[PDB]
């Protein structure tokens, strides 16, 4: 079977800073990696480029490698490697590996053997960011059972961006488009932060796990002599060229049957069994609530920290120096602070009584911004008022415990020291955080929330109040960008779009209360609003520039730094994509976000910018222009507030 | 491609104390540099001529060399070189170099082993300012794509002056002059504090990247083969001799199309695509308000610290000794307060609560001068800044001075530990009022012009600004015009797009706008009243204002600033005269004249206007720039601008 040779380095598995330093207080460095439970590793090796300390002793210092609680090897320090950068090759036995492994490097060092100062900064060993673990994956044969779903298509263990191409049969219909969008949104919600890309190709066949859409009419070229189905059925067959890649052929009589199948897949994914699964009836019971997403916190009532734990071992730490506890809480980017009172949180922290009252403080930080420090000299219910002014869509709350332990040293001749004792730190699980007093009222025309959270469309979980307009007979690129943006919206939230509406005519939205989404060409029905700032055409394009451009604006905007100063029009022969956001001419409380290109290369740029989270989270303002030189954003046009 | 050896001394890249000392509380010494993004660094080595402390332990004390959090090598101190001067060269791996690199040196020291105490002045390692980085840049070939604009001409990762020569077609008319001035203003505004220089050549291709201006009738050299165009196009072609340098060719049917192309390049440059960009329609919607410049602070509303960061972690610090938090305020030089109460600001600082009140404080200072102090024993303090040094640019520095009352045990039992760090943060919500001021100042001086360009930069777009130029100017006068326009544009944050370049004095008669004389003073001017330093290329006369006292009062006096003697003399050298006076047509408008007597004088004037060290030392109403520097004096009548 096929076997790839991936060589992951130390710059994408190690902490953000990269090169880690192994001191005496934190001598453990862990890097995590896993396989998709289908491919088997072979010929795995670890290359370490470390530079020991010139002070530590040669033989009494060593670097231990632990794959999973098993010492794979021990590299000692020699007299020549005392202060020189040395390359060490460590073999990794491909037998103790599992679905998820954490290679842990532990460094022990001793510079003095008589009166060594524990936790001294003279001893250190830092691995280089050029290190890497080279391992080859070999693909095995899948059992071909729909019970394991979506394991063969999408495995949550893989950290690489999910690549799931969808193959239509050319010129999708109205129902087929919305069903494919539902499936893509479900896959994006299943993926999450991993990032998802759906390369769509018509009447072709890739060499990767794909999804084949069939409706008993306009079937792909290779779905020949297949019997018609009475009800929507989902069958998992193999590729005819090679049996080492599994497809997903969804069937149905008409577009409505395929939509029912997609709804059953997105919702009833827990009843999948065997190989073929027939859907017969799917009906809801009650609608969803606004601003209610599984990934977003509950703003209606205070939520405990127990509902904000990714793993059970998040709210506890140990060791000579207790590490900082980091918690993530996603919330909608509509929190507007009116009374400047902030949020009130009660932290029920339990700590260790220090030997002396030396103020082993504890600090709370929000996005690397110190909020307040509490003395430490044992649960305490403190009412912490957070002066929150930069609460966006995603943040990170850090509780650090700066422990300083005085150790009796004695005198010059009477050198006596004590080894450090480990301190246990735990945050109270009953601790709560309140977000009820925060209101929902913000400037609408900004798309920073759209790129970070998708707020304009993600008002409700199932996207009921959203209408996406598509051009007649879409090509590959238009459907590709549609699927990509729908999957991104679904991943930013926690629930897929089940009640989304797709239309091919631009006059069908006249008189409806919904958020309009333009994917291809802006229809002439609403193009006359003139609030659309940047328009991309075959070769011409005109943009409007504001009066003042500030890198960091204030909390409340002003009508003086957003008015269009000059309008510049020009034409060229290059590629350029545009992301614009304006007010709908049919309602004063809804918005329209349009992603538009002109050429296939522009669509490719738009897809590369939307799929990747590095280039997408760097846009703000009202308008964004994506070109070969990345993406440039500007805040032009009048501002209109949304909310109450 | 050509290789240029570069030696960056430690003086021009480190903070301006000259040298850096690495103590036990501040062992981090940082050095920032950048890469042009179109060149690759090869054979980079770091030299260090440092002195350690003699009380250091030889093996248990070393220094690191981190390049973007990557240890290139560690240097220990041997017993023989414990107190002596130590020179060491370390090879730097060019693979980890990026657009903006920060080399941080960390020093670890241990003078004792059983009872060593931090914050002690017995252990130290100081690097002299004789060291520097030795690296050889190697240019590459860009993709010739206009989407990366103005990347090949101006990179935000550079630190040296941006020399951008502009090749015209010879004897440019008013339209070409105005277009070149607009382009130079835009480039200077994009550059900013990096320094701007715009040499001009006629039918001479330069070595560096340049901009070519064409008209389809007076075609310059090496462009006769290019076919005629139907509309103003912007194309970036390669230099025929050496392709590693790029030239920006601007075409147009006539001067009006060239001006339109320049206006489009200035404003509509965010959507350049591929190559040969055709600009057709560039029209404005509404005019610009006075005192509306991006770099200058907004006076219509109270301004917060969020709009004055220009950074990400400027309002916060950490470590044992929290570094000072500096915020720069760029105010216009036209500010007058009769109430004399001073501007009030609402500081919302917060800090780490120390264990016991030990008189740890925070000092707020302005222009490197102590202003106020607050004890740390989390607030909305109203601080009234006395307006005594508020000029055109300043620096507001909050320095959190701490001292930790850490115990040390008894004489027979000394305790050991590691000192804890403390974080400080101001918060991007502290506002400062600036609407309680008026715009009324006596303006015969040149300090506001040299520092901010006030009389001409009242409107960021230079709408009411008339610059005269001689008939068929040479390279020197055009260079002077381009340089002064670029400087005015860089002091502000908006390109001068609506400036008016004229050639005859008939347009000056009956027009409400400031005057900028470059070539020479016209006949209607230089009436020998309120005008000094008339240089007829042979002799010159200067007036002494009866007194020359450094550091005058805030409000100037009229008894001292009065002409006493008119000394006339003929010489054989070269001089440049900067003269500021009042226009006879309008009382509010003013006339600034930058003139020279000889080509060497024009060169000295261009050099003075280009740099910034010799420009900040210019004040008064008259400035004479000779081969021995610039000397200024305040003479003439006083006229007030403002209501």
């Amino acid at each position: 079977g096929p076997s790839r040779d991936v060589k992951l380095t130390f710059a994408q598995i190690a902490p953000p800073p990269g090169s880690m330093v192994l001191r005496g207080i934190n001598p453990n460095g862990s890097i995590e990696f896993g396989m998709r439970s289908d491919e088997v590793v072979t010929k795995a090796m670890l290359n370490l480029e470390y530079t020991p300390s010139p002070s530590l002793l040669p033989v009494q210092s060593q670097l231990k490698v632990y794959l999973n609680d098993e010492l794979m090897g021990v590299l000692p320090v020699t007299k020549e490697q005392l202060g020189k950068k040395t390359l060490a090759q460590m073999p990794i036995n491909p037998l103790f590996i599992s679905d998820f492994n954490r290679v842990r490097l532990e460094f022990v060092g001793h510079y003095q053997d008589v009166c060594e100062k524990p936790a001294s900064t003279t001893l250190w060993l830092d691995v280089g960011r050029s290190s890497g673990l080279d391992l080859t994956y070999q693909t095995l044969n899948v059992k071909n059972d729909l019970s394991h779903f979506p394991v063969p298509f999408f495995d949550p263990s893989d950290n690489r961006t999910n690549t799931l191409p969808m193959v239509f049969a050319g010129a999708p219909d109205v129902g087929l488009q919305q069903a494919s969008a539902i499936v893509a949104s479900w896959f994006g919600s299943r993926s999450g932060w991993r990032g998802q890309n759906f390369p769509v190709l018509y009447n072709q066949l890739p060499d990767r796990n794909a999804i084949v859409f069939a409706t008993n009419d306009k079937r792909p070229d290779f779905l020949r002599d297949h019997p018609a189905v009475k009800a929507p059925v989902i069958e998992m067959i193999n590729h005819p060229q090679n049996p080492y890649v599994k497809l997903l052929v969804v069937f149905g009589r008409d577009d409505k049957d395929l939509l029912q199948a997609a709804k059953g897949i997105a919702q009833g994914n827990i009843l999948f069994r065997g190989e073929s699964v027939v859907v017969n009836e799917v009906k809801p019971l009650l609608p969803r609530k606004p601003y209610d997403a599984p990934n977003w916190v509950r703003t209606d009532r205070p939520v405990t920290f127990g509902e904000l734990k990714t793993y059970e071992e998040q709210l506890q730490s140990s060791g000579l120096e207790p590490a900082a506890i980091n918690v993530s809480l996603n919330l909608p980017p509509d929190l507007y602070l009116m009374r400047s009172t902030g949020i009130d949180m009660d932290i029920n922290y339990r700590y260790t009584m220090p030997p002396v009252k030396d103020s082993s403080r504890m600090d709370i930080s929000l996005n690397n911004q110190f909020l307040q420090s509490f003395n430490l000299s044992l649960d305490g219910k403190t009412d912490v008022s957070i002066p929150a002014l930069k609460l966006g869509a995603t943040n990170q709350l850090r509780f650090d415990f700066e422990y300083m332990n005085p150790m009796p040293g004695g005198s010059v001749d009477n050198c006596i020291t004590f080894q450090p004792v480990q301190n246990h730190v735990v945050i109270g699980d009953d601790s709560t955080i309140d977000f009820s007093k925060y209101y929902h009222f913000i400037p609408m025309p900004d798309l920073r929330a759209f790129a970070n959270a998708g707020f304009p469309f993600s008002r409700m979980a199932d996207l009921s109040q959203t209408i996406t307009v598509m051009p007649k007979a879409p090509n590959e690129a238009q459907m590709e960008t549609l699927l990509n943006t729908v999957g991104f919206i679904g991943a930013q939230t926690g629930f897929p779009a089940i009640n989304l509406t797709v239309t091919d005519d631009g006059s069908t939205i006249q008189g409806k209360d919904a958020d309009i989404m333009i994917i291809g060409g802006i229809p002439d029905k609403l193009k006359d609003d003139k609030q659309i700032d940047l328009l991309v055409q075959a070769t011409e394009s005109w943009v409007k520039t504001p009066m003042r451009q500030t890198p960091f604006p204030g909390i409340v905007p002003d009508e003086s730094d957003r008015a269009a100063e000059t309008r510049s029009t020009l034409t060229s022969s290059g590629a350029m994509a545009a992301v614009i956001g304006f007010q709908s001419p049919y309602n004063d409380q809804r918005s329209v976000i349009a992603l538009l290109a002109d050429s296939p290369r522009g669509y490719e740029m738009l897809n590369d910018a939307v799929n990747d989270s590095g280039k997408r989270a760097t846009m703000f303002g009202s308008v964004a222009v994506i070109r070969e030189s990345g993406i440039n954003s500007l805040r032009v046009g009048d501002v209109y507030y949304v909310g109450h």
